[PDB]
């Protein structure tokens, strides 16, 4: 149930995030290269530490299992919007946590970072990934025609966004 | 018009391009805030020499006046996707030059770069540089809601695109 | 008048920013210490460019003289305040420029950094900057007591503020 | 009672720091946002070791409980004023403790640093710590409208002050 | 078989790969000098961490024993072409498990990297390589006259290639 | 002719350097993008000085104008091979320089650093290029089949090679 | 008199100071060694850019004469106390100058820095400065033994002060 | 009885300087403020490793117990003089040591380094540390007024000094 | 017997190194002064492992017991020579390896470097050392005079040499 | 007697050079300040590593018992000169083993480096020593006058020299 | 003759040793590759001046013509021997210079730097070099068997040598 | 004479003192090498401000024609102990100045730096230096046998003291 929470990326972490970033059937979603060597990752985490432009997310439980990563990423604090990425774990799929963190970095996005606008892309070819988004009040505000080159041919991706006065209230 | 020639930006370009990047009614088009120092200008020219990720090209005609400048940016090489944006200085406007300046980009893109998607933002309130885009064929694929707070409103925009296949086989 | 306008601040301006930094009466209204090198003028302006948190003006009539000096500083992108403070040079005070200045640092901070609150410190033994903020609509939400030693003496500043939505529906 | 210590922050006081610069609660009376990476205090820890604008201090019981921080900062030495601000920590609140740590840090401000003026902020809508200010000595002096933004919405803070002359007579 | 995986070369894998690049009958058809102290190879790894015009894998089976390596190096992102590289371990040598190690760093080029021509360059002395190649899809594009000296003597060597649309066609 | 000579390259020939570095028409029969700074040509220039593995020559006539680019390239002292690549100037093309240059190239190669092999890329959509080097004694090793992206497509180039025994007793 | 001015000392005022650092009677008087490469003199400079603990201040009259030099140096901020100290270049002493110059450092001193206590340190053989600071308000507090050995002789010298409210209630 | 040594400073002393440099009743005496991050210490301390113009002492027994801290600071060598500290420890004060170390200071001043004048400050009110200087024979020459703020206060302190040509006869 | 290898001098080697290098009888026949710190030692490989004009070999056997160290120096590149320096270790002379090391050497020098040419210089006065290198196909191309101070006196070497058309064949 | 090796100082004999760099007595007799820090001394060891011009000797016994320093500074390669010093340790003084240790020296100087010229410094008041030195083939040069302050008074010293064909003839 | 003078080389003589350096028949004398960039040069010329491994000299007449270089490298100071090399610009040759040259070299090998052993390698095929050598003292040690690739073809050589005892007993 | 003043040494000096650095005739009897470039001067001209155990000084006759160079190096400051060194341009010498400068010298040392023992080392074959020194009060302490190789030889220098006391009262 709701046990689920938030915190800061920090470095005990990375052996975890290093083993998500390696997989192929994880990054896909993501439309990110599966090759990245722990040296390679520490240093882009020792990067992400002084950069206000970002916020990563370890997702635990209670057992202080590591569940999932939800990232805020391209902050944009003239315009007021980020764009939102989230993996569950594999073993941590299928048990219908995506809401409940999906809704707490727009917590985090809208009652903290006060922000005006998340957004985010998914491939239309994950049509249920969507209707999750769209049950978390995400709506497309465009299909990207052929953005990237997953599994040997270009793909659709929706562009998706919630507004702040939207989730307030 | 064929005379117009498309050059790597260079360090004696930095003074049109500092005012270009201070002006008001300029930088709303790229989205883009109205205030940079010309040290901060430089420095940030001398981390772009640096970059395989983008092409900052000054545009010339034949007597040497610097007409604009276009960009490719964010260019991803497994995507083999860009950014596209352009400006034309406020006193060469309206000479329909943008249409030969959007076109030598594209070809950039497509035939030396060897890329396969350019895509562009264009505040749904531009609608002359909406139309220009289309001209080129740009299609819009998205509708970008309340996207940039630009002169006090937060503003939509459409992102239009052009795959290589249909330049080459225009 | 409408000829007046605000600019980054620029490494040739320096010689007249050290000026004002050195004037004492200048000085005193910004609750700063009149001492500095030309040298750690430099050295902080090399600082403070790449520093989000800050935005730096002068303000140049239609001839290009310096006016004076308009800030935006602590901007905060969280909480979108930032603190104002303006200098208009000695020989341009008394010319009826400071209400056109305050409104350009608030058109700046409301219709291009898109912030919430503007707020500033001015000395409750200056009645007429006191008096020029209230006209552009900045009211009083604390009177600091003893803040600042200034002239021998510690003396009482008044916070003030003007949101947004205010500035822009009024 | 007088078994509380003010002592300098180490470096081994940092999980401590860390763990109550990551929660959410103890932080909104802060103004501050809850995220911290580890090796983002540490840098910023390594910084201040050479700020002498600022004091950092944690509190201890006779048995070296880590009961909290108070802190010293913007020390200004031709003004002679500093803010303040205290954090117990959760596990020690509700004890009658928070009235010696204000007092001890208004001791060290006025009868070490030799300074002029204290002043915090806080929430309009904790009158709990208002009250708790007021009982030590501080004055309000202003009312600042919508100065932070916090779960959600812009809130009220008081500023509040105390001085030398007064704390030491 | 599929009991195949390749992963990122990690820092733990630099023993393996040390006795591999001082091995001169392995490094012979590779046209590659046998010598490189270990502290050589950790710099040429620790530059090479950022380089995106390389890509270095480890081949492991199930159990996770080390079978080889495989590189795309001189990734060049106009021309979309990279140059192919292999060694199977002696000791897991003739086990038909190179033609898999092939087909795996195809798929990565042309499915993830999105690259149009991948070549090699492999010894006229050895025709069971080339055979090798042949059944995986490569043709012999040059026969480059005595290009390496290998053994005291000047040898000739076969460039070959394949192309994208041809292996995922 | 006689007259022509190469010598190392040096700072003062950047500009001529950069002119053709930015030459499209020129740039793709080097199969490099017509793109660079003058500040990334300085850089680049300043990082292969020290580069044993590679030489730059200028060619001048007797008057000491710049006539062309001559430069071996991957010098490898094992297998004791490098590349030759060479530009003549637009305004210095038809007068009957190449072989002589060639030559100079093979010359210093052979019998300066005493290489093995010197192998090149040619286009095979330049047959006259290809035909001064079979001429030049340079013979095909192999056709590299849509092996770089010029001009809007993929393109086949020929491998060609002479040595160092054969160069000098022939 | 009334026309003296105070200002930080800049770069351009080095041979100024460099002059009088290498005088022999006018470092005696500061206890200080009479010899200073202008490269040395140049890089303290720079590193007392850095200084929140020192004030080095340039004398100017009314056509830009340089007529000295005022420090407050050593300057403590929890105790509140700072060394000053003074120089007249040899060619403007006797002026009457240097009673000016003393309270313009006070007033500087205890009006902006808001110091506590000046002290100074002023050799026995130097009796005409010890009536200057007498006259100035400054009471001796130490007679300090053979402090400095200064032309051949250890040397006693008058440890003085002023305080804060004494100088404020002048 | 004279087992008393003076010994430089080393980094495995730290942790008892760092204790009498954050005690508040010791450094008072010293007119130093008490608030010292072992950090800080530690770079002062490798900051004083080359310099000229000072020398840190430890004072052991025999046990090796650490007993106190002599210090010789601004030594100034075409002047000849140099400002003196002490401090005993809390446990090892009382026991008649203070004579023995402040002659050790002065051997150490006027039979190695060979200076012609130490001095030193107190605080007017340590009537009796003050006879103490003056049974080694140190004379005041200064009653320096209102120089240092402690506890609350503007204090006087003396001025007290002794030559090398007295020392030595 | 043929057991002995040519390997790499890696950094695990050095103790073995440091020890021949201080050996006043061993490095007198490599003229080299017999004082080297490990720290010196330690620097001057990190130097020699981004230098292409030198290859530094540690002779073993298959007990993995350090039999000695083959050098081949000064490799410079347009002329195709080098310098070569062999020792072997106090407890393995006697055993008649030399010939195959400074064999392998040259099998080095000429099979995989592909120089023309390798030269040495040897004491005069180590008139058995030289009946080995002849042996091995070196012959005299100098006699240097007074060339090097060893022990004492100034002594002649011999300039000996082997070129590769000769060992190849 | 031949039982004493000399060799390079390596960092592991830094506790024991330290020691005696802060005895008092021992360095007396070298015109030297008895305070180092052990930092201080390795980075004058760190320093005097790249030094050519000097030489540092510790002195071991069969047991390999540490007994003392030797050192040749100051070499100069156009003069060929240098400056010759020794430490025996207290506790292995009066052993006649001095003698052995200069010898040993001087033909480092001699033999090795190839030097013209060695020169000491001794005390006037130290005919023990001056006594050992004239054994060993020392001639006094000069006499210089209050050289040294030492101890509370000025001292004379005796500068002494021998040279390459006395030691070697 | 008489007039010929020795100097350490200077930053200002090193487009005099650009040109040396990079010519053909002037090098293959040293055994050195002809191609150096002004830039290489410079760097190197600032490595050198670190080294007591070497002295590099320049060798100018009575109305400054820089008629050579001569220098004494691989200085050892334990066995005190060096290499000595030298050139005479090409329009210097042929007047009797080199004799009095090569004699400046050892008289400051031996009567300064008090080394031992000055050697040489010179071509056998330059036979009037080896004359000089040996009228200056110098006699051969060794025949170096083709030791450098030279114009095309590996060339012995020979190395000479002169000690102190024979020069300061000429 | 009266005229005669030493300074601290300046960057503008170096170019005079350079030219001394590379006198054999005048290095001579300093024991140093003549052979040093510019650029050598200037490195060590950086390292050695700073460091407090050396005072270089230009002399400087009334019209401010460099005469020489006295330096006191070496200075110890727990033993108040330095080496004296002086030269005399080569058209500045016999003119009856040396004695003054050694003068100066010493007032330095004894008045300023608070020295109790000044020594110099003079080569034996330079009588008359050894016998300026005399004049001064110096004596000789030591002869050293056979210290330095100059001019083809190990020679015999002196080495002379004068003490603090003996010079300031005598």
């Amino acid at each position: 149930n709701s046990q689920l929470t938030l915190r800061a990326l920090e470095r005990g972490d990375l052996r975890f995030i290093h083993n998500l970033n390696n997989n192929r059937n994880i990054m896909s979603y993501w439309f990110e290269e599966p090759y990245e060597s722990f040296d390679e990752l520490e240093e882009l985490y020792n990067k992400h530490i002084h950069d206000n432009a970002e916020r990563r997310f370890v997702v635990e439980d209670a057992q202080k299992n590591l569940i999932g990563l939800v990232e805020l990423i391209e902050i944009n604090y003239i315009h007021r919007s980020a764009e939102f990425q989230i993996i569950i774990a594999p073993e941590h799929q299928g048990k219908g946590f995506a809401r409940t963190l999906i809704n707490r970095a727009l917590d985090y996005s809208f009652t903290i970072l006060n922000l005006h606008k998340i957004y985010l892309h998914v491939a239309v070819e994950n049509p249920k990934a969507v209707h999750l988004y769209e049950e978390c009040g995400f709506v497309e505000e465009g299909h990207l025609v052929e953005e990237f080159f997953i599994n040997g041919r270009y793909q659709d991706v929706k562009r998706m966004y919630i507004l702040q006065s939207k989730y307030l209230n």
